[PDB]
């Protein structure tokens, strides 16, 4: 498998990007 659950940004918490393109800087956007 790849991670359990879709990469959800672990920099961020959101299912959509990886924190290598988090574009939040925790709690932000
Ligand atoms: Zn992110």
């Amino acid at each position: 498998a790849q991670q359990r659950k879709v990469i959800r940004c672990w920099a961020c918490g959101k299912e959509g990007h990886s924190a290598r393109q988090c574009r939040a800087p925790r709690r932000q956007g």
